[PDB]
C-alpha cells in the first residue's frame, strides 16, 4: 500500500505549496495569521448558523431520499417520464450520485441526483468565504483578491445548477452530432438538481492510462489533441480543463465525452498568435518571433528577452510538432521541467483569450504523457490551428 502513501505524500506536498503561493501572492500573509483575524472580525453569530447547514450532508444515498429529490425538480409524476428506475446508484458524483434508467421513448438514460442538503452547503460555505475575503481586502496591507468572489460565485452555481452543466452539453451535442470521430450525449431532460443525458459506455480513458494497448492509447489519445483544437473552431467554446473521467474509447473507435461542467468560452475562436508563434519558433526566426509574442502578450512589453528563455518557454509546444507523430511519453515531460538557467520575461498575466487555450492544451499535454501515446500532432496543427500552416 506503499505507493498509495507516496500519493497521499504527494498531494499533501502539493496542496501545502498552493497554500503558500496563496499566502505570498493573494493573502499577504500565512494562514494561520489570517485564521487569526478572522476569528474576531467576523461575529460568532455568524460562526454557526453556517454550521447547521453543513451537518445535513449514510455514505451512498437512501432510495427513499432519491424519490424524494426526483420528488421536487421533476415533480409528482417523474415515474411517467420513465420507463423504469434503478434505485440503487451506478456511480458517485462530487456532491451527488448516478442512477442508469429507461426514458419513456425507450432509450437508456443516465440521471444524476444531487443530495438534498448540498445546496445550503455550499451556498453558506460561499458566503463564509465571501465574507474571508472582506477581512483580506480591508486588513491585510498589499492583498490581491480581484476576481477571487466572482470565481468562487461561479465555482458554487456550476456545481448546485445542473441546468448550467446541462446547457453547455446541449451546444456540444449539436456541433457533434453525427460526428465520425466523437459521440456527445444528448440531454434528455435538465433540473437544479436532476441531470437526465443519454446513457453511453466503453473503455475509460483512466482504464487505457493503467494497462491500455498501445493502439487503444494512440486513438484515444488523438482524439482528445483533436478535440482540443476543433472545439473552437466549430462551437466557439472550448472544453475546460479535462479529466480521465471526462472520456472513454467508444467500441467503434470514437471517443466518449460525459462532463461539460467546465466549457469556456471562445467566441472568436482559436487565436491566431498562438499558431503563428510555434511555427515562428519551430524555424527559428527569431526576427519575427519576438515582436509577435510581444503584440500577443506572451512576453512582458519593452523588456529585455533572452532567446535561451524563449526555447524553453515554448519547447514543449515546438518539439511535437518537429515530427510526423510525435510518442508524448512521461520522460519527455520531465526533460520538459528542467532549466538551463541558473539563478523573469514571461509575462505572468496573459490576457484571457491566450490564457484559457493554453492552460487547457498544458493539461491536454500531460495526459497525452500518461497515455504514453503517439499523435501526429503536426498533422493536426495544420489543419485545425490557424497561423500555424505556412501562407
Ligand atoms: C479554460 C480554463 C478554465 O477557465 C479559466 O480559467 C478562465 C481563464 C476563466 O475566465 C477568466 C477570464 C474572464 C474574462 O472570463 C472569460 C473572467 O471574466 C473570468 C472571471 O475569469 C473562466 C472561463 C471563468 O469563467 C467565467 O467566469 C465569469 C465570472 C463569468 C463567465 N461567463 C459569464 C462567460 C465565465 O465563463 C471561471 C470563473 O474560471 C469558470 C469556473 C467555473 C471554472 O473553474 C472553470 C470551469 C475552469 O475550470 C475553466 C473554464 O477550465
Amino acid at each position: 500500500s506503499k505507493d498509495e502513501v507516496t500519493a497521499e505524500l504527494m498531494e499533501k506536498a502539493a496542496n501545502q505549496l498552493f497554500t503558500v503561493l496563496g499566502e505570498l501572492k493573494g493573502g499577504a500573509m500565512k494562514v494561520g495569521q489570517a485564521l487569526s483575524v478572522m476569528e474576531a472580525a467576523i461575529p460568532d453569530e455568524f460562526g454557526e448558523p453556517y454550521r447547521e447547514a453543513l451537518t445535513k450532508l449514510a455514505p451512498p444515498l437512501p432510495a427513499s431520499k432519491v424519490h424524494r429529490v426526483l420528488d421536487g425538480q421533476l415533480g409528482t409524476k417523474w415515474r411517467e417520464r420513465f420507463s423504469s428506475f434503478n434505485d440503487t446508484p451506478v456511480a458517485s458524483a462530487s456532491i451527488g450520485q448516478v442512477h442508469k434508467a429507461i426514458w419513456s421513448d425507450g432509450r437508456e438514460v443516465a440521471v444524476k441526483i444531487q443530495y438534498p442538503g448540498a445546496d445550503e452547503a455550499l451556498r453558506a460555505d460561499l458566503k463564509t468565504m465571501q465574507r474571508m475575503v472582506g477581512v483580506l481586502k480591508q486588513l491585510s496591507p498589499g492583498a490581491d483578491v480581484q476576481g477571487v468572489v466572482d470565481e468562487l460565485v461561479e465555482r458554487t452555481e456550476m456545481e448546485l445548477d445542473y441546468r448550467l452543466e446541462a446547457a453547455n452539453q446541449r451546444a456540444f451535442a449539436k456541433a457533434y452530432h453525427d460526428h465520425p470521430r466523437f459521440q456527445v450525449p444528448h440531454v434528455v431532460a435538465s433540473a437544479p438538481k436532476v441531470v437526465i443525458q443519454e446513457w453511453i459506455e466503453g473503455v475509460p480513458m483512466a482504464e487505457i492510462i493503467r494497462h491500455g494497448t498501445t493502439e487503444q492509447r494512440d486513438l484515444i489519445g488523438t482524439l482528445l489533441a483533436e478535440l482540443t483544437f476543433d472545439a473552437p473552431r466549430r462551437l466557439g467554446l472550448m472544453h475546460g480543463d479535462a479529466h480521465p473521467g471526462n472520456f472513454m474509447l467508444l467500441p467503434d473507435g470514437r471517443m466518449g465525452i460525459i462532463d461539460f461542467g467546465a466549457v469556456a468560452p471562445m467566441p472568436g475562436g482559436f487565436p491566431i498568435e498562438l499558431g503563428m508563434t510555434i511555427r515562428l519558433a519551430r524555424e527559428k526566426n527569431y526576427d519575427l518571433l519576438l515582436p509577435t509574442m510581444e503584440k500577443a502578450g506572451l512576453i512582458q512589453r519593452g523588456r529585455q528577452v533572452s532567446v535561451r528563455e524563449i526555447d524553453e518557454m515554448l519547447r514543449q509546444y515546438v518539439e511535437p510538432i518537429q515530427v510526423e507523430v510525435f510518442h508524448y511519453t512521461r520522460k519527455w515531460l520531465q526533460k520538459m521541467t528542467v532549466s538551463q538557467i541558473d539563478r523573469t520575461a514571461r509575462q505572468m498575466d496573459l490576457p484571457a483569450k491566450l490564457a484559457i487555450p493554453m492552460r487547457v492544451i498544458a493539461s491536454v499535454g500531460a495526459i497525452l504523457c500518461q497515455l504514453d501515446a503517439h499523435v501526429p500532432i503536426k498533422a493536426l496543427s495544420e489543419e485545425l490551428i490557424p497561423g500555424f500552416a505556412e501562407p
